[PDB]
């Protein structure tokens, strides 16, 4: 069934955006606004990055938000300790691409970090991801995921370089689901270098993924990851009842403006839903249809997301 | 095999962009620049739109470009006459969604318009599309395409409202290929309302499509269609030899600037390849990899497209 949640990573992946320079107060404002919106998880930079990243994690995790606050660390004993001490509700392990590949060792090293966390904070949710998941040799990847999955709440896949294709993502998520079973959750994180972050997230869900990483406006390393708004536009057309129940969709314009303001960008003219142009109609044969029925050339209603259409009649 | 061509529609679909107001000279400049780039087709607004659309079609078709110039008309006898008289090298018929549906009639009406064109201009390439192809009842759609295909050079599919999913596009293109046979070309046109225009174009090609519609920066009705640059980024990662042979890729920045300048927009901060941020790296563990190998977190080389990476070390 198509049930899924969003992990916002504006305060993690989004910090890796070129122009991101979030004050503790910027982060709190973003987190509170995402919580009001209904977002299920808020992921934050590793506490090990700096004394300020640690403090921010500590504060965000203690905000009393309905959303779970989770932090993203390298899969190391070092960083695990720091992470649990911050009070986060979840820890997202990333086993980085080093790595040749000795698999029961990798399995041992992962299970150890995971074991410490269960010991030291049994109520913290643990996710395990290998970096560059879609480009790793698949037998070894599945071998590691299959062995680690009984010990974790979730496994993730990361299209780190933004080159995975929708059918590749669908296929690999299906194989992961087959080896981890129905209980373990499956998270997808995808970069947008080839314009496939939204499509891939969607195919990931169709294949059984339960969690999708987004950032507001898609901010992140390079051209960033799956954007919150474009993702909701995609999901809304397919599950409109579900999506409108889950989230305060009319808040999207303000989330996009807030982050645009803070990182010093303009909202792209063609940005999903909230871009200057998202609902503009011009062709005569289009306009003549919008008068009998606004739906005729509209994928979704603009009022649902708190915006309006423009007609260009001249 | 993965052979395909691009039909640029900046001078057709792109004219339907909210802020598009192209002078005859703007169009000539765009067309010449696309021709230098290596684009195979340039599609232009219907000559029936206004006396100026007719003139522009006439001029563009007579520029002596290597690219074929083709015009997009309603599937009517009226408009066909006007179209051949302009000297275009191709005519792209669109049978609009009216339509209930009486199929041998629709087939008769289409075959007639097509027959006139063969009579009056036997060297003109004819494409047939039904509007809103992915949402039409499939048996009737395939019935019409199958009957019309022996008489045309190409059939197209249009995701008019921008809601088709990548696996739906793949499937329907496969079914169309099955009924039209290996000779007739297959064109895909997709809107970006749900962030799937690039993904869909790519899946269309994997399924056997031979032609993809793009506009520079994706300008078009609403948030527009498959953007030239994001499409090339997608294809380049998969067929780098082929793509770099076909097109002058280092011209992409200037094509994007030219159109941004003319329609009065800024290039999106995260725009594929040419956006301010397309090649910016920040995370410490990313930067430490870019020094040993720039490829480690880069989908494609920036110099290939005439741009540079940015490192954010502080
Ligand atoms: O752990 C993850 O899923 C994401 C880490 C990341 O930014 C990437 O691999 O692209
Ligand atoms: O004829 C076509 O393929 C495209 C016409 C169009 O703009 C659409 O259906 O979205
Ligand atoms: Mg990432
Ligand atoms: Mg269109």
């Amino acid at each position: 069934m198509r049930e899924w949640k969003i992990i916002d990573s504006t305060l993690r992946e989004g910090e890796q955006f070129e122009k991101a320079n979030f004050s503790t107060q910027d982060k709190v404002e973003i987190a509170k606004a995402l919580d009001e919106f209904g977002i299920e998880y808020i992921e934050v930079t590793t506490p090990v990055a700096s004394p300020q990243s640690r403090k921010d994690a500590e504060v965000l995790a203690s905000l009393g938000l309905k959303a779970k606050v989770v932090t993203h660390i390298q899969c190391r004993l070092d960083a695990a300790k720091v992470a649990v001490e911050t009070g986060v509700q979840g820890i997202d392990l990333l086993f980085g691409t080093s790595k040749g590949r000795d698999i029961p060792r990798i399995i041992e090293e992962a299970k150890e970090v995971i074991a410490y966390i269960r010991e030291a904070a049994p109520h913290v949710e643990v996710r395990f991801s290998a970096e560059d998941t879609f480009r790793s040799e698949e037998q070894d990847l599945l071998a590691v995921y299959e062995a680690v999955a009984p010990y974790v709440d979730r496994v993730g896949l990361a299209d780190t370089v933004g080159v995975a294709t929708p059918r590749q993502v669908y296929a690999l998520v299906r194989e992961v689901r087959r080896v981890v079973g129905p209980r373990v959750d499956i998270e997808f994180h995808g970069h947008n270098d080839t314009g496939c972050a939204i499509a891939n997230a969607y195919e990931a869900i169709e294949a059984g993924a339960t969690h999708v990483d987004t950032t507001i406006l898609g901010i992140g390393e390079r051209n960033g990851i799956t954007p919150l708004g474009g993702f909701l536009a995609r999901m809304y057309t397919l599950q409109p009842e579900y999506v409108r129940r889950k989230y305060k969709l009319e808040m999207l314009p303000e989330l996009d403006r807030m982050v645009a303001r803070m990182v010093g960008v303009e909202i792209p003219f063609n940005n999903y839903i909230t871009g200057e142009t998202a609902f503009s109609h011009k062709a005569g044969m289009h306009l003549k249809a919008i008068y009998i029925n606004p739906e005729a050339y509209e994928p979704y209603p603009p009022e649902v997301f708190g915006v309006k259409r423009k007609l260009i009649i001249a």
